[PDB]
């Protein structure tokens, strides 16, 4: 049921994949935002 060690057997659906990624991109937006300064052109 829960999670564990990242596994590699445990095939998800769209909600677990999207939970992921949501919350990834949430995490990663929210750093970025608030820590990103690569200038250029």
């Amino acid at each position: 049921g829960p999670l564990g060690s990242m596994p590699l057997l445990e095939t998800l659906t769209d909600a677990e994949m999207e939970k992921k990624i949501r919350d990834q991109d949430r995490n990663t937006r929210r750093m970025r935002r608030l820590a990103n300064t690569a200038p250029a052109w």
